[PDB]
């Protein structure tokens, strides 16, 4: 329950999820992963070590995601679509994966 | 695979420790938290789980410290004077505070 590591491997997992779904949206410089915030709220809901927003806080301040002031998504524009989504640094899942794995 | 938690702990430890010890010096907007690199080096000595450079390389990689470019620490100013410190961003210590309290 409170173990860094389950947070930690959720983002890598999340990631793995959505690319074996097909569903892995980059942002044009690759720097971002926008994930549907339903989507999110949906699988963050399966492994019960804490709530969806206990997990989306932590990646917040640990700053593995990007948010809006006050929220847990921001305002983006991908393929035509204006709209929230939870945004993921390419760079923090890379260092995350590549502990991971190591 | 790292157990992030021996390094997180470590992390909140030596922060505590150090607010109880008054040897602890916070920056005006209190956005960070500075040490002194040979009393950090001298705490992170103890726990035999990694090696000094292994833990503040973890730590930078992480970005729960700021460094200068190839070192673990950075050139501040405290009181009119300039030295080298370990800078801890508080809001990394405050979220894996609140992680292993509830």
């Amino acid at each position: 329950v409170k173990d860094l590591n389950l947070y930690a491997k959720e983002l890598v997992d999340v990631v793995n999820y959505l690319m074996k779904k097909n569903q892995l949206v980059f942002s044009r410089n690759n720097k971002f992963i926008y994930v549907n915030t339903e989507t999110i709220k949906s699988m963050l809901e399966k492994r019960n070590y804490d709530t969806v927003d206990g997990k989306l806080y932590l990646w917040r301040e640990l700053e593995w995601i990007e948010c809006a002031e006050d929220r847990f998504n921001k305002r983006i524009k991908i393929d035509g679509e204006n709209m929230y989504a939870v945004v993921i640094k390419y760079s923090s899942y890379s260092i995350l994966k590549r502990l991971y794995l190591e």
